[PDB]
């Protein structure tokens, strides 16, 4: 199996490490974060959000037990003293949000893993996949990025609707639930204010490159798409509203029917399809990372159309940052 | 000065009654509704959005007296009961959403009142208004409509930029908040599955014809525009979310200058503008029924352009029901 | 099996529904409400509070398929024409909340069900029962009342307290989870104003006589118990906060102790014991009708104390709902 | 005028700012914080809980201008290094949480200001002050504390209850508002892990010795009350729930008009009295730190009493830190 270190013991983070329990090609050994063994248990065993762990967990002499299996737990504020080799770590997941470089994830390396997997969207060069648009491009690289949540909602459903209609142009809008980044109350957020006020109070306007960056992995549709965000006061959950025009003229029926031919086919288990009348917390747990909602939609034309599409920020991601590391393992 | 009577004190009927109290040209003398006085009174004292009622309200024998006038309080379940003119009601504000229809309305008239004015948009043939967009197109009629909430947000911010740049196509969404319809945990909503689903737990999808209605006050626009909404968890404002192709290119920067040109000239006091990091909460008991956000809208390129504008679903709209009857009885 | 129908399938009745699906004494074979088949299907299939059914459900001809086995689906506004022998039904789940007295629910037995059990406490001379406390005293009635879920979750703590150290007197304050009878934004609640104050912007003080109530399955304790309710916005799960001077000096740890014994032995099951930092949510699907919150509670002195209980007002009670029918059977 | 200089500009540094734009015999001239003098502008302009302020703020070069007057803006890590004496100060609000004794807070005066009032409940033997209670036994001393706004509230209730029947003992549970100190979703919160968990998702018990201290300010009632509380998912305004035996029998209509007593006599301003139907909301912008709510209570007999008061646990607490450095200048 795979082993597998978390440096991060965040939201992502211990999702993962929920996420990963139910895999047999991975195995987590060993997190590291400013968290002691028994808090680090606390947060794993109950969740505000995906109720309580499905399974065993218990501190053993400043060790986690979960499950059964030991797991090392050390706090470590540089990476480079890690030691992954001691546990014999093959791929780190770095959930900090701290090392999204070559030079600052490349730590991880020199401390004796073999490669490294950001959970978020690379701040310098390094090459993102998303599932379902780029894994096939991987090239062997030691360190890679997993993109961000809307890109896994977006770049699914960007693809299959311009591989079969051709996207002109398109705009975007994700309405966000609230994260760990945003405040209780109006707090300081001195980089972006608007992020500073109550979140459960307000509908909240937020800037993100999660559009233009399906450019990145969908080099096809560089330059042709953009948007925005709001933050709204729900715990968990999202959704991607997304306007385009399309090259060929297609019915709404045409764009549903190609939408499920691709979540049955090659994107099965990436890109999911419902006709339900679905709210949000139909999907909170939601493996998917981007699923159509047929009824939801609406054209104005056969060449105008809006789109819409859950998904859970939380578990789609994760699972889908598992599928990363076990496709550079491979 | 005109005197009003308010069928329906729901949000609308009391917001208007409060919205109303600040005009010298309107003054609200009746209220119907299936509440007693002492409870209308205190529904109008106490308010959980809008903080308390900025007067003197009480109770003297089966009678209101609000800031010192008398308001006759009655409970009729049928509209041709309510004698409007023993209390010599000009114009009555129909806030029940019951009487959408000229059939129906009209029982006002037969009443004693001279002219109606539907706090919703009509279902049938009835006329419709809106300020900042065709309240010039009063032909006198006694029975007319306000529209609706988000037409009254979209309508001014579409005609600032069709008539600017000419809009070819456009889509919305509105992120709007919480309303007296839906449900506080998982309910029956026979006609609007979605829509029954607990509020203050879910994004909820809904439908939308304001868009559509927009080509009613602005038949130039007739056939270009349509859209959709997602109620969230917040008790009061909303936003639109809309995209347009447009005829002429126009920079971010152009679309900025000819609505901040239009707030400051022809739609002073309905169209709003700001440039600051603004956030829901702001807007709670904002009177402008749009309030152009300029540094949260995003343009692809000159000719695709997401705009956003801001409105407090309850109190502008309220505001432009009041301006609305004002203007009708000129 | 034991053969139950449900009337009313409100959050009471599709919880009964869910928790059944489990039992191996009992079958929902009927259900009976204003809703058509699909809708119902659609109800049960999606949970916001309690997410996705774990199992099978469609409709096959106007009529209900719930994990393979049929369930009649009908609309009588009349229970008395619900004719409930041609389905076989043993007991009925009276969960409208319209039919607590016992000339009301008596029209169960005259549509062919032999006994009835009122999901929330009777209006008139019903005996009431909850477990933990008196179940132990029916004596074959074919008419009952499994009290409120308040009543349940208070019940068996304060039987443990006052068998072991004598309830002089206490007074309790349950902060209660918002329900289905409250409001999204301030509306129209003529018995109860406060109640109709928007519930997920307010903390909404709130009549109970669930603590008078526990006087009637613990006689012993008559006339010493009551107390009020604060409704608060969350979806599920409410807290008991219960302050009493003991007859006997009892030392914190004590009382601990005597509690867990309780959960641990006869109480098993319904009353629950922790001493971990557990959060309301930790609780949503909770079975046990009251769990001890150790860490919680906090005594003044070896004779005045306050204790704090959970519960899942939700699923602890349907649960208990269940377990009444299945007694009663016996 | 007294001049005062503000550190910390956080919800009570925002607030008492606010409130004291009312004042005249106070004036604010200085603010230090890490925050640039324009995003505190902002900070100060617009605000999800209170609206919008009501004046004008404007920065001229690097320095605030509210309602005309100029107010220093610093950003000092080292309270020693803030050369209050430059500006003039004669007390400073110590609003960071972070000065909470003597030796701490002492800076300020090696600052160059005369006296410090601390917005928070002192650490160490700093005295403590809540008006209504002990504001008369203020001893010149140069540095103090107006404890916590829990205390505030429930001291004054105290006093009027024991003065008037005599507190035997008491408990109490304060359903208190979220605040800056908790977390959006589940995160990290070393010293408190209740404290960790989703603030819009949880009901959270929480530690406070607010009823301990009111031992401090009324030494009458020193050991005789104690409590904890319930953080709920409400932006503001918390209440208490106290609990009480009686030394002298006293009905409940005799409990209301002793409050009610004091409420118009000595306590008139900071305990106030309600029979209306209120909720939370009402209290948004409460200046009284404490409002018996007469409806709400509940007696079981003549000696055990359960009373309800509210508090906005922003605006009150303010109001009375102006309220105790007008008093220690005198």
């Amino acid at each position: 199996t795979i082993k597998v270190g978390i440096n991060g013991f965040g939201r992502i983070g211990r999702i993962v490490f929920r996420a990963a329990q139910k895999r047999s090609d991975i195995e987590i050994v060993a997190i590291n974060d400013l968290l002691d063994a028994d808090y680090m248990a606390y947060m794993l065993k109950y969740d505000s959000t995906h109720g309580r762990f499905d399974g065993t967990v218990e501190v053993k002499d400043g060790h986690l037990i979960v499950n059964g299996k030991k797991i090392r737990v050390t706090a470590e504020r540089d990476p480079a003293n890690l030691k992954w080799d001691e546990v014999g770590v093959d791929v780190v997941a770095e959930a900090t949000g701290l090392f999204l470089t070559d030079e600052t994830a490349r730590k991880h390396i020199t401390a004796g893993a073999k490669k490294v997997v950001m959970t978020g969207p690379s701040k310098d060069n390094t090459p993102m996949f998303v599932k379902g648009a780029n894994f096939d491009k991987y090239a062997g690289q030691d360190i890679v990025s997993n993109a961000s949540c809307t890109t896994n909602c977006l770049a699914p459903l960007a693809k299959v609707i311009n591989d079969n209609f051709g996207i002109i142009e398109g705009l975007m809008t994700t309405v966000h639930a609230t994260t760990a980044t945003q405040k209780t109350v109006d707090g300081p957020s001195h980089k972006d204010w608007r992020g500073g006020r109550g979140a459960s109070q307000n509908i909240i306007p937020s800037s993100t490159g999660a559009a233009k960056a399906v450019g990145k992995v969908l080099p096809e549709l560089n330059g042709k798409l953009t948007g925005m965000a709001f933050r709204v006061p729900t715990p968990n959950v999202s959704v991607v509203d997304l306007t385009v025009r399309l090259e060929k003229a297609a019915t709404y029926e045409q764009i549903k029917a190609a939408v499920k031919a691709a979540a049955e086919g090659e994107m099965k288990g990436v890109l999911g399809y419902t006709e339900d009348d679905v709210v949000s917390t139909d999907f909170n747990g939601e493996v998917c990372t981007s699923v159509f909602d047929a009824k939801a939609g609406i054209a104005l034309n056969d060449n105008f159309v809006k789109l819409v599409s859950w998904y859970d920020n939380e578990t789609g991601y994760s699972n889908k940052v598992l599928d990363l590391i076990a496709h550079i393992s491979k």
